[PDB]
């Protein structure tokens, strides 16, 4: 009887579990709306500057419009991939995943666990995940590293992930395509990428927690 | 443990409609982003060939950006809008209170209309009928809701008298803006009574 009630509690907890998935999808959609909104404003501003510059400075006006096109192109490209499922890669899951890739590659995985980033958007998590996966894939294909260190830090208004390997960088002076892919999606989020290849390869990727 | 479960399920189920409204915003914002992409590109191609036409396209880009953000702004937090079935009932009730005769011949209900576009049409219908009650002195108000080919058309016709000037273009501008946002339209005939036709694409 309570016997049978405890049953209904679990059916209830099971449906709450599925429903929470919808809630994460609702959160991802919201993140899309916020980002599309901001890019829409930015484009607004740049096209307005361009209009004010059509006579004063036509070449600068063409440059602003070219930045408008690029913003549009790359916004649609990042949303396109997400819109049907409204699901991305979680950072906890990717971190596990790259551990497994490193183990199969027999490259030692160094990770010191510290405060996990608390209030990161599903969009920005997906971006950082895809970048971490790309940085580590590269470690495995190209570095000949013996170790690979991942640091994930919640700094002030930003999350910074560092992937450092102690192999050798095999790219040219102008290796700028996984690498451009990373830079684009991070700059789309108002973040950044830095590469040091001086002794091993160090990628630092930074992304605002929100907007 | 049990009581609270279904109280949590009872709300989280509401995400189903909210999740739909959010996809509708993402789709609309996407489209307006593309359209701004295209217009700014045409503007760029015209900087030297036709500067004044370039300026015009960029002004259209600004407008599109402004009004888009204005429509979304109101919906984003709640992700909830008015349903057309519920507004139809509501305007019945306003007309009854106003003692204006509500004429509605029921026909095929629009089947595949976006929540966003429903919310727009609802707010336009509510405005049209509010106006009927405040200004028309009509005895009848007829509302027609028609699924035409790729568009839904709602006609609100009263047999009172139009009290506005020649340039009454602010509920009316509100209507025209939000319908043009959705790629729809508004027409007013005030010849004998006031007739508003509002049209919006389904998706
Ligand atoms: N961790 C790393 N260690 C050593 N070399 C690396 C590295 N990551 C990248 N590289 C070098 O930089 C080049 C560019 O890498 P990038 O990922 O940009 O394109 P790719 O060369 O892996 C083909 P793709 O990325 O398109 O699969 C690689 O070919 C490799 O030479
Ligand atoms: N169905 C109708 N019958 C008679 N007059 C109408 C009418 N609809 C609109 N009007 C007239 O047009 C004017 C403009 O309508 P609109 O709704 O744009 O602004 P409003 O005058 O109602 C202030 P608000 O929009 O805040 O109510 C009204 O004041 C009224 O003169
Ligand atoms: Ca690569
Ligand atoms: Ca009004």
């Amino acid at each position: 009887e309570r016997e049978r009630l405890e049953e209904k509690l679990e059916d209830a907890n099971e449906r709450i579990a599925e429903l929470v998935k919808l809630e994460e999808r609702q959160r991802m959609a919201r993140d899309l709306v916020d980002t599309l909104g901001q890019k829409l404003s930015l484009m607004g501003l740049k096209s307005d500057l361009a209009r004010k510059l059509i006579y004063k400075d036509p070449e600068q006006a063409a440059r602003e419009l070219k930045s408008v096109q690029q913003t549009a192109r790359t916004s649609l490209n990042e949303v396109r991939k997400i819109v049907s499922s409204m699901k991305g890669i979680r950072l906890k899951d990717e971190l596990i995943n790259i551990k497994q890739i490193l183990e199969a590659a027999d490259i030692m995985f160094i990770y010191e666990e510290e405060k996990w980033p608390e209030n990161i958007s599903l969009l920005n998590e997906n971006i950082l995940s895809m970048c971490l996966k790309e940085a580590v894939t590269n470690v495995v294909k190209h570095s000949q590293a013996k170790t690979c260190r991942v640091d994930i830090q919640q700094l002030w208004k930003e999350v910074v992930i560092t992937v450092s390997d102690d192999g050798t960088f095999k790219g040219e002076e102008n290796s700028f395509h996984g690498l451009l892919g990373m830079r684009e999606r991070l700059e789309f989020a108002n973040g950044s990428l830095h590469i040091d290849t001086e002794n091993g390869t160090k990628l630092t990727m930074a992304i605002p927690n929100n907007s």
